[PDB]
């Protein structure tokens, strides 16, 4: 449900093949907040519950709304804090593929912690989805360092975050259809894609 931590918890000698990183928007709670939920059930029902862990950005990502208005859209130590998390993954299981999301501040973590990864481990990210991507017109709907056929955003007419705004809008509260349908459905088509079936 909203807390998942299946990568701290897995054990090394049994690593799932998928492994998927996801950081919430300001304020939710758990590690994977409003967002995440849908989108592990339907990766789950892809892969089986044993082929996927879900794993939130938790411990120092406080997903506060302040730092929205930081350098990177947040905090240095969420940051540093998904990166970590990155590195376990890497780590612990070199073979599985990786893929990665994130909500709002959590898009902006997410985008801003693979801009500053190891290509190594940054090359294994086979999908990416972005909602709510409060660096969507800073960034011009990219993800720094990363291919653009490997980027999905969501971006809501009248959300103005993706528009350069910091201001909270109900468009930048109705991403989930989205969670539900389309951002699981590019998530497995990348994974497939480099992995077959
Ligand atoms: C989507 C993502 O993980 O960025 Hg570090």
């Amino acid at each position: 449900r909203t807390t998942r931590d299946d990568l701290i918890n897995g054990n090394s000698a049994s690593c799932a093949d998928v492994i998927f990183i996801y950081a919430r928007g300001s304020t939710e709670t758990g590690n994977l907040g409003t967002l995440g939920p849908s989108i592990a059930s339907n990766l789950e029902s892809a892969f089986g519950k044993d082929g996927v862990w879900i794993q939130g950005v938790g411990g120092a990502y406080r997903a506060t709304l302040g730092d929205n208005a930081l350098p990177r859209g947040t905090s240095s130590a969420a940051i540093r804090e998904m990166l970590g998390l990155f590195q376990q993954a890497n780590t612990k299981c070199p073979d599985a593929t990786l893929i990665a999301g994130g909500y709002s501040q959590g898009a902006a973590l997410a985008a801003a912690c693979i801009e500053d990864l190891d290509s190594a481990i940054r090359d294994k990210i086979a999908g990416t989805v972005l909602f709510g991507y409060t660096k969507n017109l800073q960034n011009r709907g990219r993800i720094p360092n990363y291919p653009a056929d490997r980027t999905k955003v969501f971006c809501n007419t009248g959300d103005l975050v993706c528009t350069g705004s910091l201001i909270v809008a109900a468009p930048h509260l109705a991403y989930g259809p989205d969670a539900r349908g389309p951002a699981p459905e590019f998530l497995i088509e990348k994974v497939r894609a480099v992995r077959g079936s």
